[PDB]
């Protein structure tokens, strides 16, 4: 029962997919059952739904979670706070956030109070089959997250999307769609590294888009 899952605001904006978050939920059994492991933890999958609906002004769009046994917490790119060394991915974000914001690096790659704060942090498939990357494809992830975005989208509400997972073509038709979405092109992902990902300066620019659509910025300072 959604409302048991996730937070309020979300459990009412994912209504159309409560049944394909059900199906998930057998999936998920049925893959222990078949003798294979997945990743995040069951009480981590649904993370992400479980800050405030009504306060996400930025969406940051992920593809698959870690596929390392112990990188994957259920909030795309984070890793739990005694994870070290960070994953490559996480390392450039990093990288970015620095010579973007000026801040110095982060302690650890806890990205919660991102999470605090209004940022989602969204992968497109939220389980994957530990050491196998992007094995949950196709299993029903796809329907759950395309309508967590599209009920974001339809929000009398500022939003910024950065896509990092490069499903661009995908998911811009959906954000574009919203009355108040900006969406940070173009789609370069954190291995892109200086290809294009450094200085693209998605932080910073986030913060102009939501001061112009007269929403308050995110602070992006981690401990
Ligand atoms: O494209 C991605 N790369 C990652 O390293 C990662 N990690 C995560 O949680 N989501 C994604 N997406």
């Amino acid at each position: 029962p959604l409302s048991e899952l996730v937070e309020r605001g979300w459990a009412a904006a994912l209504e159309p997919v409560a049944d394909q978050v059900a199906h998930m939920g057998q999936f998920l059994r049925a893959e222990i059952a078949a003798g294979r492991r997945y990743l995040p933890a069951g009480s981590n999958v649904l993370r992400a739904f479980t800050f405030p609906f009504d306060n996400v002004r930025v969406l940051i769009v992920g593809q698959d979670p870690y596929p390392t046994p112990g990188h994957a917490v259920g909030l795309s790119f984070s890793v739990a706070p005694d994870v070290r060394p960070w994953p490559r991915s996480l390392a450039n974000i990093f990288d970015e956030y620095t010579a973007d914001l000026g801040y110095p690096l982060p302690s650890n790659g806890d990205l919660t109070p991102w999470a605090q704060r209004g940022v989602l942090l969204l992968n497109r498939v939220l389980t994957v089959r530990p050491s196998n990357p992007a094995s949950h494809r196709g299993k029903g992830w796809e329907a759950v997250t395309e309508c967590a975005i599209r009920a974001l989208a339809a929000r009398a509400a500022p939003l910024v999307a950065i896509l990092w997972g490069r499903d661009a073509s995908t998911l811009k038709p959906m954000l574009a769609a919203g009355n108040c979405v900006a969406i940070e092109s173009p789609h370069p992902s954190p291995l892109s590294a200086s290809r294009g990902f450094f200085g693209s300066r998605p932080f910073s620019r986030a913060n102009e888009l939501l001061v112009g659509m007269g929403a308050e910025p995110i602070d992006w300072r981690l401990p």
